[PDB]
Order: structure tokens, then C-alpha cells, then sequence
């Protein structure tokens, strides 16, 4: 059986992060998590490009610019959506997930989904570096594993 | 680390607004908010193009015409959907969000989502320049930040 | 400020695993998790020593034999305790935690605590490679980080 | 991968049993279970030493005398604690578990925990050779497996 | 099978009693019980040493002085703890049980636990020479049996 | 009367911090608190050594390495434990408190306990630099006072 | 960025305390806290001036006399108001807070607010050196930090 799997060494890999500014008190924790993950897996901080966008809505069109760069191995898309009073949350979370998902297929490139989609502020705090982990850290770790996997499937 | 971020100066930027006419008592407040935001951030009012369309359904096909113009840096899409008696609201809000989201990826251009999707008239009044802000103002401010970011990612 | 931290590369590190046989349907998943973690972080499988013991009670006296080996950098102690009808669970979980904790101080060596202490079978299934992760994987990852940290604090 | 595990043959192994006299109607069943297990796994009954102590409190200081004997391969500590009216049970079960646990680490020798710690008399009857097995039999079987494991880790 | 057990003759045995002064209305009954037990089993009253300490907290450090005497065969530690309004009871009962338990292992000498740990005054009265016996009498009887057992295990 | 007390000047004192990485969104606030406290009491930031460990479990074995350094006056041990679904929290909080407590006695050196042990995430947020203070700040301040006290008791 | 902050060394600083006599059983604890704080931060007790006034009402007119002294660096205003049966508490707490607040602006001098304003006696006991700290200690520590800050802003 041919088995392809990605190792978790980030040496030589070059990453893009697109992180939204809305809910920055939490998104700042997720971006810390993502960069920590890359650096402690052997990535260089100088091989990370961080793009800040005003909100989750803007993440896919910015991810599209980064993912089109030849020298980016994977993109980590980071944000925090918290459900409010209106149905707005439903529409943003629907479109950001679909947009990133489509780009990843179109450009044949890993784009990881480190976007918290929380019903409550408490849930969001749990997943941005407290008792349910850091989904920025998890998204970066997926991107490291996917970048290597792609490396090994091409050659 | 390479950091790309958009400043909030609108000097030299050229904007399209597409605003629906349904619920105009509120949409008029959102368009006021968007233009105020551009002008007080250093944009010229003569560098704004405003397109009026009959409803939220019509916003993406009109945004598509504006976003294809070489001399438009970002498009701000503005409307008000208020849930009624039938499931109609669900289908319009689904399609307008998907349509704008797709265009923004396809044409590689910021299209901001200043469309209120409110369960109630009271909620819509709150978000069209009363106690929960003006999402026309917020959408314009996202468009200013995204236009500059794109400027800096191309060069 | 002097900062010491452990990287997550397992290259050149040599690990002991002590895993209990009681609840083996779950412990087998935790040991899979631990070995996967070591190997995908750059450890060699031939640099892992696995010791099987009959139950959680027996883990500390076996961990003590492995941790006394000069050529073991860290020990990963793995088991599953599930609360039953009697107070027995309380006493085993108390003694295994205290025993491992004491050894780690006495022998000045990382011994990680990959022992699930679950009130219910459902909780144990969640933490042995389903919806709350794999604490074998987490324990191994702590051991990789602690082995390196110790490396850097000695020299 | 180096794998160390203990087989279940008791040939040539020499065992100590320390069994308390309180609750002897049940402890007698556990000691029967322990001796049956050793003999049917190929141990000689003449290679078993049985020490009787007045209660569970006295088991660790007696286990300490047996475990210090060069010609004892493992010690099986057996008793029955049943919760009564006062908090006494909590303190005895806490100290007997801690005492045995410490000795096993200190003397680097298997000491198995065949001590029932039951909330009710019915629970104790279940675990002393009726519908939930015999924890004397289980403790002896752990001691056989641990004695062999230690054999294989030393040489 | 080698069987070691302690007979209940106290002839020639030399005992230490450490008894606390708090709750002396009951502790006086337990010390009476302990001395009666030794004397009616053939011990001489002149071969008993009684040490009084102010409370249960002080029993282990005093038991430590008695147990270090070459001419003391066993120590009987006696007191009464009755749960009050505060969590204090929990901490004293925890430390006195652990302290005595540790000494007995360290000095390789029987130290029996005749300390009542009662939720209520009524429970304490029951166990200090009324309807649930005398735990001073029981503690002395354990000490007689353990002293002899140790006699027979050394030679 | 001889009175020994520690002043709160940190001039010339050299500190170790051991801080866990689990719950880093809060632990980062506690470490900020600890360093702020040292620096504003007259400590030099270059006389602080910070050791990061993967979790609270790992804090005592790392604190043991720092506290054995001749040039460390006190160690500040920092983490956040938040009770979850299983009894795991009980066992980690029990062992980290016991481990640090033992080291401090063994090495005759202040090791302060800045470990939050919270039933809820809200409680943990309160004690990591909001409405119930910063226990990192408090732990550092204890370490400053204890380091000086030790200074004055030796000479 | 220019950053001004006050260190917590009290060396060379000269303090006024104004403390009310009503509720003196608690206010005596707050004044102890304030003086302890100054002295253990390196202040001389001979550089403290303590003014006693009959009640909280009288604190601002007395603070005004102390704050007008050239040789006072900060004033610490201390009292205890406990809500009673009538609306009197509301009016005293309103006027003492406003009076001190105004003086501090008028004379351009730190006046710290160590006045407990408790609904209940139990709350007041908590904040005058039991489980919620000592607000005399906290007020003094604010005064030390503010005196230094003012030092650094003038030169």
C-alpha cells in the first residue's frame, strides 16, 4: 500500500497567515498560537507573512492574494465570529467557510480554517487559548502537516 | 515577519457604492454613513460612484458591473433585509451573501458587506445609525482598509 | 531575560512508554497516539521502549525502572481509570498520580501523565482518540517538549 | 521498538502474601483466590509465604518486611475495607494505599493491591469470589506478570 | 506454605502508648482499654510506657520518640477526633494518619492506630467503651499480635 | 522579641519563573503580572529567568531544576488549572501543590504558588488580572518578601 | 512612545494619612495596613504624618490642610462607612468621594481613596485586613506609585 502522510517538521516551509481585526482581543491569541506552533516546529519567523484584514468577511479575498504567491506553502485563515442578536452571523460564517473552501480547491493549495464560530463569548474564550485549546495553534499545525503532504504527493 | 496591513486614509481611493431601494428609510442612513466615512477619512466625494438598485437581490449583478471598472478600488454593497412572514428572507440573504462573496474572489477586488439581515424592524433601526452603530459606516471603513491593503500587496 | 523553552523536534530523543493493560481497548488507542506523535515529530520508532504492565497501579514501579535507564530521555505513563461502583478508583488514581509525581522529582527526569481518570466510559472514549483528542498524543508531545527543555537547562 | 512484557507462567517465582484478619469471612476467599492463581499458573505452593496481620492498617509495615527478603519476587497485599458510620474508612484506605505504593517505589519491587475498598457489604461480597470476580485472584495474576516483567528488564 | 502469624500472648513484650489529652473524657476510656488488654494478655503493667500529648496533632512526633527506643516492641497511638463546624477535622485526621503510617514504615516497627475519627460525639461515645467496643482495646490487641509477628519474622 | 520580616525591595534579587503553556491566554497575564511586580519593586528584568513548560504537571520537575541553581533566590511557579468534565483536575492540582511544597522544604528555598485552581473559566479570568487581582503579581510579591526574609535569617 | 510610570519604592517620600475615628475597630486595621505598606516599601515611619478626624465627613477638610503642606508628597484618606437604616450613608459617601476628588485636581496632588463603603458589617470586615485584603494597604500602595509618577512628570 502506498501511504502518503505529512510529518510535523516546519523546516523550510513558508506560511501565510490572514487574521481578521474584529474580536482582536481573542484573534490576537489565535495568531500568537499559530506563530508559536510554526516556530517551535522548526519554522523561521521570517518565513511567516501576516496579513491583517478588517473582518472575517474580508479573509477569503485576502487569502486569495496570499495563496496565489509562489513562495507561500500554506495559508492559515484566522478569525472569531460570535453569534449576536441578528441572523448576520449565519451569513458571514457560511460565506467565509465556502470562500476559503473553494480557493483551496481552485489553487490546489492548503488553506486551513482557524475561524472560531461560537454561539457565545464564553465558548470563544474557551477555544482561543484556554480550556478547549487554541484553534490558531491547531490550524497552524494542520497547515504544517498539509504543506509537507503536498510536498510528498508532487514528488 | 512580513506584516501587511491597510491604513485608514482614503486619499486618492475611488469607491463604488451599490445601495438597494427597498427599506430606503433605513438604507438612506447607511449610504449617508458610508459617504461620511469616506469623506472624513480624506476621500473626495467626486471619487464616489453611487448605484441604486431596486432591491437586495439586484445588488450582486450591479456590484459586478462596478467591480469590473478599472477605476474602482473597492465596492461597498448596502441594503436592509428584514425577516417577514414567509421563508423569502432566508433565500434572499443566502443569495446576496453568496453572490457578493463569489464576485470578490473572482474579480480579486474588495466588496464589503454592508447588508443588514435583521429578524425585526427594531434590530434594523439599531444598526442603521442608532444604538448599534451604522453598518454603512463600518462597511465603508472596511473598504478603505481593504483598498489600501490591496495597494500594498500588489507593490 | 533568560528564556528556556523546549522545541517540538524529537530527533535524537529516546523515549520510554509504560502502558497498562486494563481497559486495553482504549489504552491501545493512547499508545498508538503516543508513538504517532513521537514518529511524526522526527523520533525514530527504534528509539522508543514500550513496557506493558497489568494495571494503572503497576505503572509507577515500572516507570521507575525505565526512568533509571541512562539512555531514556523522558517517560510517558499511559492508562485508563474509569470510576466504578466502589471507592477503589479514588485510591488508584490518587496513588498513581502521587507515585509518578514523586519519581519525576526524585530522578530529576520528565515523566508525563497520560492517564485518563474518567467518571464514565463515554468520557474515556472521548479522550482516547475521539472528540476530546488523544491524551496519549498530548502526553508524548509534553515529553518531547520537556526532554528538549531539560537538554537546554543542563547545557 | 523494544517491547518488555511479563508472561503469565509462575514457574520458579516466589511470592509473599500479606493478608489482614479483619473481615476474614471475605479475606479468606481472596487468599484462596491468590493461592489458586499462583498454583494453577505453575507456581509451587511451597514457594508461597503467607503473613497474617490483624488489620488493613498493619499490611504495609508487614509487606515491608516481606519485600525486603531477597528470595521474594513479588508481594500480594490483601484485605477488605468496608465503609462504616464514621470517616475511619477514608483514613485507613488512604494510608494503606499510600504505604504500599511508596514501598513498591522505595524497594523497586512489585507489591500488588488486592485490597477491596467497598462502600457496602454487598459490594465486598461481589468482589471476593462472586459476580465481580476475586480481586485476590487478580492481584496474584498482576504479581505473576510483574515479577516476570522485572526479570526481563534486569536482564 | 510458610505461614507467619502473631499469637496473642503479651508475655515479655514492652509497649509504648501515646495518648492525646484533648477529648480526655473519652481518651481516658481508650487508654484504660489498651492497658487492660495488655495486662489480661499476660503483659506486665511495669512494661508499659504511657506518654501524654496535648492533642492528636502531637501524637506522631511523640510516637516517633517512643518508637526509636530499642526497648519498645510496639507503639499504640490513641486519640479522639470529633468533626466540628470547620474543615479543621479533615486536616488533623489526614496528617495524624499519614504521620503514624510513615513512621511505622520508616522505623520498621508496629504503630497501631487507636484514633477515633468520629462525625459526631454519639459515634465517639459508641467506640470508646460502649456499644461498638473500645478501639483502645482493639489497638492494643493489634499491637500484641504485630509485636509477636515481628518477633517470628526476624528469627 | 526578635522579629524577622522581609522588606519588599527586589534590588539585587534573582528570580526564576516556571510558567505552564496550557491555558496560555490567561497564564500570559500572570507572567506579565509577575515580571511587572519584580521590575517595579526594583528588580532587574535581566535577573529574571523564565522557563516555559507544557502544562501544570510539568511545573515541579522544572521548578526543581531552577531551585537547584545557586544564583536563583526564589522560584515563582505559575499556571492555570480549570475544572473540566472528568476528575483529572483534582489529581493535577493535588500533585502540583504537593510537588512544589515538598521541593521548597527539601531545597530550603522559597517556591511560591501562583497556580490558579478554578472551578470555572469565569473564576480563572477574575484572578488573572481582572476583578480579583493577578495571582502572578501576588506570587512574585510573596517571592520578593520570602527571598529577603531568607537573606535576613541566614545572616 | 514616552511612557511615564511610578515605581513602588517609597524611599525619600513623605506621606500624610487622614483617618476617621468612627468604626475605629476597622479603621485601626486600615491605618496599620497603610503604615506597613509605606515602611516595607522603604519609607521611613518618621516621614509619615497621621491626622485623626472624628468621622468620614471630616476627612476632606483635614486632607485639604495636609495636602497644602509643601513637604507632603501624597495623602492617603482612610475610613469606613457602613450602610445603616437611613439614607445618611448615601450622602456621606457621595460628599467624601466628591470632596477628596476635587481637592486632588485643585491642589494637583495625589489623594488616595482608602474609604470602605460597605452595605454590611461583614463586607467591611472582609476589606479591612481579612479575605478581600486591606484597602489601607492598597491606598498606600497607590499613593507610593502616584507620588513617584508625579516626581517623574515634573522632571
Amino acid at each position: 500500500m502506498q501511504i502518503y502522510e505529512g510529518k510535523l517538521t516546519a523546516e523550510g516551509l513558508r506560511f501565510g497567515i490572514v487574521a481578521s481585526r474584529f474580536n482582536h482581543a481573542l484573534v490576537d491569541r489565535l495568531v500568537e498560537g499559530a506563530i508559536d506552533c510554526i516556530v517551535r516546529h522548526g519554522g523561521r519567523e521570517e518565513d511567516i507573512t501576516l496579513v491583517r484584514v478588517p473582518g472575517s468577511w474580508e479573509i477569503p479575498v485576502a487569502a486569495g492574494e496570499l495563496a496565489r504567491k509562489e513562495d507561500i506553502d500554506a495559508v492559515i485563515a484566522i478569525g472569531v465570529l460570535i453569534r449576536g442578536a441578528t441572523p448576520h452571523f449565519d451569513y458571514i460564517a457560511s460565506e467565509v467557510s465556502k470562500g476559503l473552501a473553494n480557493l483551496s480547491l481552485e489553487l490546489r493549495k492548503p488553506i486551513t480554517f482557524g475561524v472560531i464560530t461560537a454561539d457565545t463569548l464564553e465558548q470563544a474564550i474557551e477555544r482561543a487559548g484556554t480550556k478547549h485549546g487554541n484553534k490558531g495553534w491547531e490550524a497552524a499545525l494542520s497547515a504544517i502537516e498539509m504543506a509537507n503532504l503536498f510536498k510528498s504527493l508532487r514528488w
